[PDB]
């Protein structure tokens, strides 16, 4: 899968992107890879944060379904108009599929300033896509048309410091591997969760530790109301109990440092003297997994170098500055950027199960490393699922 490895650009904050083309002739544009949603949907009409965008008129193969869509989340929205056209990866599988295309005519606080994507590639299942479960999703179409085996996986690659405008264009951001599993992008075992249902990418978490220390809530507290693998959502989002007992241990664990409380909001950067971010005094959070086998599950081990966002000083100074990504959740837990920052993560559709290993591009120090590991003999599991 050489020709698929380095296919992505981008950051945690902005999103990481991939190339693709719509139409006839082949109209170039940068897509936001997003296993959270299940549209596929560029912006097609002019925008100040877009250098280009999809024009049907230009397409010989555009077609128009005669159907409004309508796209609202919490922090943001998006309208436009259905149809479908002619889709290729460049750097992917080397085949045109026939797809819908939401064409973006209208939005709020959707498009990021100077993320450099103009579209987005909803990677998750039908019944989440709107207006309904009857618009295919790209990778449902992909799979349909080709002999792109029904799976994907993703290495999101953190710099594990701030990168310029420049940089980030020049940087390679990671890979996106359709049909099959690189195993350059990983080391040790892949340990694989299952999909509880195919809506979101929905896991179910059993056990939570900060330092080795059991967080001891009821562990449907930790799936409520649901715990989703969102690669186009940037921080790790916990529920509000589960939040708040995490923020008590790690301001704990933290303690011989002091931080203004807007830091653990997550809307203050803190900066330290270059080269001198004390990694050490921040507790490793472990998130237990429920696992394929009955009564087993395994631990994914997340660094601060994961939970800490590198961000560039207001004062653009010689300190090493970062923010919180660690935010209070009403839509339940959400592994967003920063947390597969530090995994290679395999997202095998036809399996119906979610794979985890340690990143090849993970950040971390000298004495300590990310973690997949197992198995741990744990009961009840199912019942740790919201319902
Ligand atoms: C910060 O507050 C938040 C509150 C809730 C969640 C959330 N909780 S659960 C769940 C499924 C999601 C979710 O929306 N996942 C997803 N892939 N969404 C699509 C998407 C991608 C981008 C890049 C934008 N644009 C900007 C500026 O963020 C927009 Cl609008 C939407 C995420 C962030």
């Amino acid at each position: 899968f050489v020709e698929m490895v380095d296919n992505l650009r981008g950051k945690s904050g902005q999103g990481y992107y991939v190339e693709m083309t719509v139409g006839s002739p082949p109209q170039t544009l940068n897509i936001l890879v997003d296993t959270g949603s299940s549209n596929f949907a560029v912006g097609a009409a002019p925008h100040p944060f877009l250098h280009r965008y999809y024009q049907r008129q230009l397409s010989s193969t555009y077609r128009d379904l005669r159907k409004g869509v309508y796209v609202p989340y919490t922090q943001g929205k998006w309208e436009g108009e259905l149809g479908t056209d002619l889709v290729s990866i460049p750097h992917g599988p080397n085949v045109t599929v026939r797809a819908n295309i939401a064409a973006i005519t209208e939005s709020d606080k959707f498009f990021i300033n100077g993320s450099n994507w103009e579209g987005i590639l909803g990677l998750a299942y039908a019944e989440i896509a709107r207006p309904d479960d009857s618009l295919e999703p790209f990778f449902d179409s992909l799979v349909k048309q080709t002999h792109v085996p029904n799976l994907f996986s993703l290495q999101l690659c953190g710099a594990g410091f701030p990168l310029n405008q420049s940089e980030v264009l020049a940087s390679v951001g990671g890979s996106m591997i359709i049909g099959g599993i690189d195993h350059s992008l990983y080391t040790g075992s892949l340990w694989y969760t299952p999909i509880r249902r195919e809506w979101y990418y929905e896991v179910i978490i059993v056990r939570v530790e900060i330092n080795g220390q059991d967080l001891k809530m009821d562990c449907k507290e930790y799936n409520y109301d649901k715990s989703i693998v969102d690669s186009g959502t940037t921080n790790l989002r916990l529920p509000k109990k589960v939040f708040e007992a995490a923020v008590k241990s790690i301001k704990a664990a933290s303690s011989t440092e002091k931080f203004p409380d807007g830091f653990w909001l997550g809307e203050q950067l803190v900066c330290w003297q270059a080269g001198t971010t004390p990694w050490n005094i921040f507790p490793v959070i472990s998130l237990y997994l429920m696992g394929e086998v009955t009564n087993q599950s395994f631990r994914i081990t997340i660094l601060p170098q994961q939970y800490l966002r590198p961000v560039e000083d207001v004062a653009t100074s010689q300190d090493d500055c970062y923010k919180f990504a660690i935010s209070q959740s009403s839509t339940g837990t959400v592994m967003g950027a920063v947390i597969m920052e530090g995994f290679y993560v395999v997202f095998d559709r036809a399996r119906k199960r979610i794979g985890f290993a340690v990143s090849a591009c993970h950040v971390h120090d000298e004495f300590r490393t990310a973690a997949v590991e197992g198995p741990f003999v744990t009961l009840d599991m199912e019942d740790c699922g919201y319902n």
